[PDB]
DNA sequence: GTTTTCGCATTTATCGTGAAACGCTTTCGCGTTTTTCGTGCGCCGCTTCATCTGATGTGTTGTTGACG
DNA sequence: CGTCAACAACACA
DNA sequence: GAAGCGGCGCACGAAAAACGCGAAAGCGTTTCACGATAAATGCGAAAAC
């Protein structure tokens, strides 16, 4: 077998491969000579006189590679410790404390002690410790785990949200910090839409689905991308909005469902708010910093523009020169969309949560929060006509004073109805009270 | 009686054989050689300490209140 | 007095 | 303002592949003997001219 032998030629060093190589056409030149008949004598005085080696040398190697085939004669050419002890620093390196490995060998050293047991150099060891495995250090650490067609523009789009690192003092006073989902062209790259709000939901996301439907129209083949690998809450308007299903409404869309910090974050007018990745950082400050809501958002809207106009783009399409408008503009033309009719965007309006409905057919909501207070009272004959007890109510904010669509509550279309700081003090005093007897637990 | 051929003897030559000697190449044998491989320690440079740590959304269950 | 329904908390992803 | 852990480079020593000197054995071609046989030459005698 030429395995061990070529795979001992395969990992000698340049320099014994060099050797070999040196030692090889001495060997050969020598064959010839013998074959002509010529006294060993003459050809190896002769070899040793024209190449400078050793005579002798040259002749028991010829001997010693003339067992071995032709083409294979360049590659002819060519710690017992205690266990208990090892196993013990093994044992003590893997857990997720990973001690110091000079510290963790010291402790084993008073454990031998203890033990009697004889211990290998910490160069050994470590060496060793590299020679276990990569999974190993994971297996400490659970680590590695965490980690292991034509395109056209519009046809793929990706969704993803950004927590921001600026105050932003909102529109009710309050300082917090906002969170932005965007809709992105998988193709072009460039921002089709965004929708800024308080805290992460459902509704800054179909609302900027929205804004980008209505826009640039929907594809015919329409897929949306949402790495996952249902927000609601209370009462923007005093009343709930809302648990629902989403991705029915997507699907209906004819869309198949899949599962700039430079530009905002870090813009000079909001200074006073970002703070950066500081670990430390004066929370005394920062009350005052906070930027309204408006700069926020202008910044915002600017610095998308901006990120969308930026040429030197380096990308297939913008191949280091176009921007990712103009690669989109490009390829925008050569799809073919449609645009959607003013009832698929209604249906998009927002839902609020079951609202009970009386024999008479009526049903309540009471508006508030961002919107003028009133008790709205909506009614309809086919409410009390048919089988219902509860109704969700489908509505557009600025036409609640007017005209409301009722659904079951399992979605089927009902009709429509037309129509015929609050608990803040509570959550206040709540954080009063709260507070006060804090302060007075922790004394 | 003179010459020539014919029969017998001794000496030398050579073969066929068998065990044998030399001379060439091939190996292995041992003393002294040469490289590679581990074990081992010391030094240098980088980095933290001079003050450091936990959540959210939705579903289900339990308890309490209201209603029959 | 008994049962049912809703609200609130805790645990889970 | 201070110190430790990690990582890398240099040296020692020892074992395993090695090197140069040999040397003997394997082995081929050659060796010598030894001896025996023929055959080539030696001599003489008898027949021949």
């Amino acid at each position: 077998d030429r395995e061990a032998l070529w795979s001992k030629w395969d990992n000698a060093s340049d320099s014994q491969r060099r050797l070999a190589e040196k030692w090889l056409p001495a060997v050969q030149a020598a064959d010839e000579m013998l074959n002509q008949g010529i006294s060993t004598k003459t050809a190896f005085a002769t070899v040793a006189g024209h190449y400078q080696v050793s005579a002798s040398t040259l002749r028991d190697k010829y001997y010693q590679v003339q067992k071995f085939a032709k083409p294979d004669w360049a590659a002819a050419l060519v710690s017992e410790f205690d266990e208990d002890a090892w196993q013990f620093l093994i044992a003590d390196y893997l857990r997720p404390e990973k001690p110091a490995f000079r510290k963790c060998y010291e402790r084993l050293e008073l454990a031998a002690r203890e033990h009697g047991w004889s211990i290998p150099s910490r160069a050994t060891a470590f060496r060793r410790i590299q020679q276990l495995d990569e999974a190993m250090v994971v297996a400490c650490r659970e680590g590695e785990h965490a980690l292991m067609e034509h395109l056209d523009a519009m046809q793929w789009i990706n969704g993803d949200g950004y927590l921001h690192n600026v105050f932003v003092r909102w529109f009710n006073g309050d300082v917090i910090r906002p969170k932005t989902w965007f809709w992105q062209d998988v193709k072009t790259r460039k921002i089709l839409g965004w929708r800024c709000d308080v805290s992460e939901n459902i509704d800054s996301i179909r609302l900027s689905f929205m804004d980008v439907v209505t826009r640039y129209g929907i594809p015919e083949d329409f897929h949306i991308t949402i790495d996952n690998t249902t927000g609601g809450a209370p009462n923007r308007y005093r009343f709930k909005v809302k648990e629902d299903d989403p991705k029915g409404l997507f699907l209906l869309m004819g869309a198949k469902m899949h599962w700039l910090e430079e530009y905002v974050d870090k813009h000079p007018a909001l200074a006073g708010a970002y703070t950066g990745p500081n670990p430390q950082a004066k929370p005394d400050n920062y009350g005052d910093r906070a930027v309204d809501a408006e700069l926020f958002l202008k910044t915002l809207a600017e610095g998308v523009a901006m990120f969308n106009a930026r040429t030197g783009r380096e990308t297939e399409m913008c191949g280091g020169k176009l921007s990712f408008d103009d690669v989109f503009e490009r390829e925008y033309a050569r799809t073919i969309v449609r645009k959607p009719t003013e009832e698929q965007k209604r249906m998009l309006l927002l839902p609020a949560e079951a609202v009970n409905v009386s024999r008479k057919g009526e049903f309540t909501l009471k508006v508030g929060g961002s919107l003028k207070g009133a008790k709205n009272v909506y009614y309809n004959l086919a409410l009390m006509l048919a089988g219902v007890k509860k109704v969700v109510v489908r509505f557009d904010p600025q036409q609640l004073h007017s005209t409301v669509y009722c659904y079951t509550l399992d979605g089927r279309f009902i009709c429509e109805a037309e129509c015929l700081r609050e608990y803040r003090r509570r959550q206040k005093q709540l954080k009063s009270a709260t507070k006060a007897a804090i302060k007075a637990q922790k004394q």
